[PDB]
């Protein structure tokens, strides 16, 4: 296995309640192994709304992210977040701007994997 699907749910700051941020990421994501390193690849819908995003492990280490696909037409963006096997969540901090309802906000949420990122290959 070079990769495997991994489902997740983005949940609200301070609880296990689903966050409506979950509605703007494709499901499942994917765990990808390259050489000795692991990536969580995920697709952001309504990419133009995500003005900033940072991901952290549960020990508050910022995780490197790369853009691997920007699709202007579909308004999506595919990103690779650096992870390790064993992570059960990521903390996200995002700056979201929604024109139609004049919204400009920063939020913190926690993305919860269906299970610990597995070792592969
Ligand atoms: C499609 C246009 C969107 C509309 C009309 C919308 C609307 C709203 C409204 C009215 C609230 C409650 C007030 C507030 O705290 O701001 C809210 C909360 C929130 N929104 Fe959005 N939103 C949109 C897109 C997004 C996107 C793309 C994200 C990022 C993935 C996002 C993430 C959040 C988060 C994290 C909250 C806090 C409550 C929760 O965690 O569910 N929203 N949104």
């Amino acid at each position: 296995a070079t990769s495997q699907p991994i489902n997740f749910q983005v949940q609200k700051d301070g609880s296990s309640e689903k966050s409506h941020m979950d509605d703007y990421m494709q499901h499942p994501g994917k765990v990808i192994k390259q050489n000795n390193k692991y990536y969580f690849q995920t697709v952001l819908n309504n990419a133009s709304f995500w003005k900033e995003y940072k991901f952290y492990n549960a020990n508050n280490q910022e995780l490197a992210t790369t853009v691997v696909n920007d699709n202007k037409k579909a308004d999506t963006r595919t990103i690779n977040v650096a992870v390790e096997p064993g992570y059960k969540s990521l903390t996200t901090k995002v700056h979201i701007v929604v024109p139609q309802i004049n919204a400009n906000h920063r939020y913190t949420t926690h993305l919860e994997f269906e299970k610990a990122i597995p070792t592969l290959a």
